[PDB]
């Protein structure tokens, strides 16, 4: 309706976080990330729905409801926040 304000993320294999200011992945659970993150990090318009190209984002877990950098390697793309 008004725009995308974000962008969603879903990880594919359960990955314990490594560092305390690392962000956990479990299999089928979304992560939700908005457009001033990845902008933050310099991706190119188009780019986002290759996570792996982009690396480690800082977002929010649905199973943890924690917030912080996750490794979008192990993670598939949903689509845009609307």
């Amino acid at each position: 309706m008004a725009g995308p304000e974000g962008f969603q993320y879903r990880a594919l294999y359960p990955f314990r976080r490594e560092r305390p200011e690392d962000l956990e992945l479990l299999p089928g659970d979304v992560l939700v990330v908005s457009r001033a993150a990845l902008q933050a990090l310099g991706v190119a318009e188009g780019g986002e729905r290759c996570p792996q190209s982009v690396g480690w984002m800082p977002g929010l877990n649905e199973r943890t409801r924690q917030r912080g950098d996750f490794p979008g390697t192990y993670v598939e793309f949903l689509g845009p926040l609307e």
